[PDB]
């Protein structure tokens, strides 16, 4: 049950006027396509407040790889979910090296001592503790906002290098013989495995289902082109997710720049 929202005043939406005319804004599934421009956040704010909403955030840092915790964590804080409860999970071998992060409000953070099989001992906790789940990279940095837009029951992240790219070109698991294989003639986009999320339900049946996926491919000894990332593809092609997240979520400034398509440059790889 979701009670009503309270009076808002916000400009008009304009039938015969486009948010944004440059870019596709939905998918032929109706999954809307998030850009700037497209939401006034007041609304969905209001909308997600109104439910008491809890996100987990899932990163994974195995040895070096625990030095881009603290950046992560301290732009983290000051762009996701911010006025939202946020659970942050993180899953590393070494629990002492984890940055003591100084958290907002509402905001936790759990170090689990050590990815889409532990996604799929920990799902009882998620059930309990979170309404959705992100699972991204840690070697990254948050620099804009990045908030409830996104949240819906699965989503994708378009990857940066190949938001323009004929189907044919995008780096899909081509063998016949891998679970993950894509003909040369289907795919809807390509996704890159470092943004990925939705409820916990359906994040849990995505991952159990690339685990199973990884397990057959790995009884017949082959490896997929791009491990996690190609099993990504071939889940999300054939369970097409609910909205897509434009390259705005999940971009490298270094190697693509800031085009004009870009009017925000939220979640970028760190150097």
């Amino acid at each position: 049950f979701m009670v009503s929202l309270p009076r808002m005043v916000y400009p008009q939406p304009k039938v015969l006027t486009p948010c944004r005319k440059d870019v596709l804004v939905v998918t032929p599934w109706l999954a809307p396509i998030v850009w700037e421009g497209t939401f006034n956040i007041d609304i969905l704010n209001e909308q997600f407040r109104l439910q008491n909403t809890t996100i987990g955030l899932t990163v994974f840092a195995i040895k070096k790889y625990v030095a881009f915790l603290k950046l992560f964590l301290e732009t983290a804080e000051k762009h996701f979910m911010v006025g939202h409860r946020v659970h942050y999970y993180v899953f590393t071998d070494q629990p002492a090296a984890v940055p003591r992060v100084t958290l907002g409000t509402g905001r936790q953070l759990s170090v689990l001592e050590v990815r889409m099989e532990m996604i799929s001992f920990c799902e009882r906790r998620f059930l309990s503790e979170v309404d959705y789940l992100v699972c991204v990279d840690v070697d990254m940095e948050f620099r804009d906002h990045v908030g409830v837009e996104i949240l819906t029951p699965l989503f994708g992240t378009l990857h940066p290098s190949f938001y323009g790219s004929s189907r044919e070109a995008f780096t899909y698991e081509r063998r016949p013989q891998s679970q993950a294989y894509i003909p040369k003639d289907e795919g809807d986009f390509y996704y890159m495995g470092a943004f990925f999320g939705g409820s916990v339900q359906e994040v849990q049946r995505l991952t159990r289902a690339c685990h199973q996926a990884m397990m057959v491919d790995q009884a017949n000894g082959i490896e997929a082109v791009w491990h996690d990332c190609s099993h990504l593809n071939k889940y999300l092609l054939r369970h097409k997710p609910t909205k897509v997240l434009s390259p705005e979520y999940l971009w490298d400034q270094q190697l693509l720049g800031w085009p004009a398509v870009l009017r925000k440059l939220r979640f970028t790889a760190v150097p």
